[PDB]
């Protein structure tokens, strides 16, 4: 585990960032 790599960077997506997901990443 690191943090802002994809791991807990992903854990944050669970909550909010799965929003930004469809925007940038899922884009």
């Amino acid at each position: 585990g690191i943090g802002g790599v994809l791991l807990s960077a992903g854990k944050a997506a669970l909550k909010g960032l799965a929003k930004v997901l469809a925007e940038k990443y899922a884009n």
